[PDB]
């Protein structure tokens, strides 16, 4: 299993526990997300109204219950989103993976970047300079680089990750 964080809770919308739900569109496709600190929750509906989209979890059924989920972060299991095809990535799945290079791991990644024509990730981990350590950058879509389920594997270039 692995959780990935794919939104967070607004208001509840009207009065039946439905919430707003701010993050990632995929969401429409799931049947159960975690909820910080609270557990599985099933969807029990969804649907947008203009340009929200407002979740019903199973159990949550009414305003009370629902003002206590308010600004919680909710996770998807990466095993449930719908499968992309080849060369393609869910971008706030990569975010977390251990970096490797030549099996030894040289950090994670924090989150992805664009630099015009290709997304970059942005790596937090070694380095010899203070100021390189929390701010490494590396082309996602480099043929150097080799994203797998649970880690990313980038070749050593010289001057990559000194």
């Amino acid at each position: 299993m692995r959780l990935v964080e794919i939104g967070r809770f607004g208001a509840p919308y009207a009065l039946k526990g439905g919430l707003r739900f701010r993050g990632e569109p995929v969401v429409l496709h799931l049947e159960r997300v975690y909820v910080e600190g609270h557990g599985w929750r099933a969807i029990e509906d969804l649907y947008r109204v203009g340009e929200e989209l407002v979740v019903h979890l199973a159990g949550v059924t009414d305003r009370t219950l629902a003002e206590a989920l308010v600004g919680l972060r909710v996770y998807a299991e990466v095993a449930d989103l719908p499968p992309l095809e080849e060369g393609r990535y869910y971008y706030f799945a990569l975010i977390g993976l251990p970096v490797y290079v030549e099996g030894r791991q040289v950090g994670e990644v924090v989150d992805i970047l664009d630099a015009g024509a290709q997304d970059v990730l942005i790596i937090r981990g070694v380095g010899e300079r203070l100021r390189d350590r929390a701010e490494r950058l590396v082309p996602l879509q480099a043929p150097y680089v080799r994203v797998e389920e649970g880690s990313i594997h980038v070749d050593p270039i010289p001057g990559l990750f000194d």
